[PDB]
């Protein structure tokens, strides 16, 4: 099933960042109505934030997060939780090799902000 | 129902970072096997990260997040989600205020790492 | 924070369920737009299903679940969560008791329906 | 990812339904051990529950659910979230089609249970 795309409320400001676990230099894309807006890299295997941004969902709403290595694409896996029908975490996990731990880049959206 | 508590897996590093969206400086406490083992001080209303850090789950894996505003305890929200059987996230919002945003001080716990 | 309350799109159908684990007599009552729109209750420490419904979100789309034990309001614990930006969950647990298991009611809310 | 497998605590009873929302006849397995221990099979289009057990995990804990109509495996999609450290609820989709929906066989595991 696809991943790391997100319907978030349109015309909205979120925040989203990036860590890194991974021996690889990881490379993430956010694209906002299909478009990259924010990318972001590093390379750490101590979950560093190598990246943070806030950005805007526009009219369509949609926010997809893409994550390679070295120009491979990891795999991904992903979901979206509300907490008390207002807090919204939009998360992202992906695996850049086979030791399966899907940490190697990880991804957290969440809004509202401010 | 108690909130900001999770059951990780014993002696197990995990990332815990905490983002600011409130006027006022959010104080966040992060407490392991029942002893406070970080604390994250900052004022930011555009999600700016005002701590980060890598520690250890201690003997029973009991950590415990909480947020306070000049000492006034912050209400909180929290739940963990589990990704691929493999990928952990606990997460926390907290309200300082009565808004409800619960976006005042936010907290992502994430492991494994590495 | 308030919890069992979800804002599901408007005008949209979705399912509920509740299941019981307690030996007291649960009371669900499943509110759209500020209205009962359904009541389940029965008796039940092995997940029984105590009702089961096709409703609609209506204008508003908002929905709330309630849990009364002898009429007594049991405490809730509540998150939506959706998978591959598509699937979405409303999930409940209620407690009536001291034990903390929050699972004397739980209800699933699920959409979109087929 | 690997999806639809999970792991319990082991020996421990939790509970297994399922919904259907398609116009094909989804045949729903659940494994505990690598072994089949309960099958669901219906066809409906609004959310009717084809299906709903209590198991026991067994002595490994994992329990895997697999989906497919008529001898075809869907594709799944699934999460675990936990709320208030202490109920669990294991999520599975099911996409049988071309509408990426993944509500044509819908699963919810949850425990603890009684
Ligand atoms: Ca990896
Ligand atoms: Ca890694
Ligand atoms: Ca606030
Ligand atoms: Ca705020
Ligand atoms: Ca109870
Ligand atoms: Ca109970
Ligand atoms: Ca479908
Ligand atoms: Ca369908």
């Amino acid at each position: 099933a696809t991943q790391g795309v997100f319907t978030l409320p349109a015309n909205t400001r979120f925040g989203v960042t990036a860590f890194a676990n991974s021996s690889g230099t990881q490379t993430v894309n956010v694209l906002v109505n299909n478009e990259t807006a924010a990318t972001f890299s590093g390379q750490s295997t101590n979950n560093a934030v190598i990246g943070t941004q806030v950005l805007n969902s526009g009219s369509s709403g949609k926010v997809q997060v893409q994550v390679s290595v070295n120009g491979r694409p990891s795999d991904l896996v992903s979901a979206q939780v509300i907490l008390t029908n207002e807090l919204n975490f939009a998360l992202v996990g992906s695996e850049d090799g086979t030791d399966n731990d899907y940490n190697d880049a990880v991804v957290v959206i969440n809004w509202p902000l401010g």
